[PDB]
């Protein structure tokens, strides 16, 4: 296939990292995964629009701006002739000798992106998936999408090893959000969701199935519940750009309600499936 | 020069490391930090245990024994002709298609190493340094040394742009450690530092400044203190392995008592020196 390597479109065999490059050794860095349904990019503005602000919390200077890195993400998605998958794609402070302060102000952010044919969770999205509780010992910037990635790793191999889907995370038992997605719960039609603070990444797939739930009249509340609560709710479910609206049926072999794709959710999942592209 | 490169000391250009490494795509690795002087290696052993901990601690596997990561540092350093600097070197869990959970135990775990030229601070270790007092916002396993270092970066960089040298972090106003050291404190002839659990690295220099402590009959108390306490201190220092014994002399432009480097600093820098590998007569 073909990367992103800067603005240029490179055979994947011709891209190299350098050993210091401090994406490399510090996780400096910020990325971005967009979904491809049918070769359209599902929105795409705004994970453009998180990229770039992820990228000045941290202060990384971006050097070209959204027009252009929009232009070079639809060159890599029709140079590798993408359907349906998704585009990866991250951003570092650039290559210099290792030190923790900032480089001067020289340095050329490095840009690597990628995409992977990969088809929707269809059965997933239908059947619904175990989950697991895992404490969140992550740092207090969980609103910057960054590349310090290990407490997610460590957490979705707690889940993965458990044979479960996800792992919810919670702050002294308050719910914050999965791994790699945020968790929302259903009780008597009210929507449920920790607020977006520097606790939880203010995904792209919450905002839109927020949206939804405006759009079908449903209550939405941004307040945060405990593990306790999540246990008590009639329904819950994960959101993510990848897993896009996961009906989670079971934690820790709790069922939730009955261990079946509520009512509600199936609302959302409807909704949902309209701003989804599906040209022919 | 030249860059250890898994089991082969390599030319730095023929090192090639993968968009999809792990260490790139997650930060999942740990790093240590060697100092060398006049070509010897000081404390390799507890650096390469520690590494072997970091790297136990979040399940990766180092593929050979410590003798043949030591025999390889010290092809490393030979190679290289390294006078006097440091010898950096990771272990990332390996390169494999993105995903977050561990890939097969068939990937390789991703070892780089290569060494730097850099003389002893001599003059911070005689005149002292300024620090800053920055809120600690990192991750609860602060005990492994990872490769997620985003938060101690950042920290660096508000010291350095106040014209500090070292970002003093508190958790709940309590102080643990600096972005890149180790804190102590000094109290009416008492050493004073944060225990060695979850919340900071357990340095070995720290070690090593604890074990001179007791060389010189100099009580050593464990007990973590507070913002407000460690600027009635009467001395106050940070270590690590390129700083070795830094004293600071300011906070935030409130001077330690009156500004100057104390006198138990300076003998637990003397007793620091006993240990520094040099030769008989030359
Ligand atoms: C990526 C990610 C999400 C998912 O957000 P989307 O923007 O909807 O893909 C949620 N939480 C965390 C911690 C993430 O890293
Ligand atoms: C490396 C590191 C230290 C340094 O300890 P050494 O004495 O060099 O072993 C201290 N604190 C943090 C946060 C570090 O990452």
């Amino acid at each position: 296939g073909y990367t992103l390597w800067n603005d240029q479109i490179v055979k994947d065999e011709e891209v190299k990292i350098d050993k210091e490059d401090r994406g490399y050794q510090f996780g400096d860095g910020v990325y971005e995964v967009v979904k491809v349904y049918n070769g359209e990019m599902f929105t795409v503005n705004e994970h453009i629009d998180r990229l770039y602000a992820s990228a000045e919390k941290i202060r990384i200077t971006i050097p070209y701006t959204k027009d252009k890195f929009h232009q070079l993400l639809h060159e890599l998605v029709e140079k590798n002739e993408l359907n349906t998958g998704h585009i990866y794609f991250q951003v570092t402070r650039g290559t210099s000798p290792r030190a923790h302060q900032f480089p001067e102000n020289t340095v050329k952010p490095v840009i690597i992106g990628y995409t992977k044919e990969n088809p929707r969770p269809l059965e997933n999205l239908e059947k619904g998936v175990k989950a697991t509780f895992v404490e969140d010992i992550r740092w207090l910037r969980c609103d910057i999408k960054s590349l310090n990635l290990l407490g997610a790793v460590l957490a979705k191999q707690e889940a993965h090893e458990k044979g479960c889907y996800e792992a919810i995370l919670h702050r002294n038992n308050t719910v914050t959000e999965g791994s790699s997605s945020n968790v929302f719960g259903i009780k008597d039609g009210i929507l449920y969701t920790h607020p977006a603070n520097n606790m939880i990444a203010k995904g792209i797939t919450r905002d839109v199935v927020i949206a939804c739930a405006n759009e079908i009249n449903m209550p939405v509340k941004e307040i945060p519940f405990t593990t306790h609560e999540a246990l008590k709710m009639d329904e819950l479910f994960v959101t993510s750009t990848t897993s896009e609206i996961t009906p989670v049926i079971e934690i820790d072999g709790k069922l939730i309600r009955d261990g079946k794709v509520g009512e509600w959710t199936r609302k959302l999942q409807k909704q949902f499936e309209t701003k989804i592209p599906k040209p022919l």
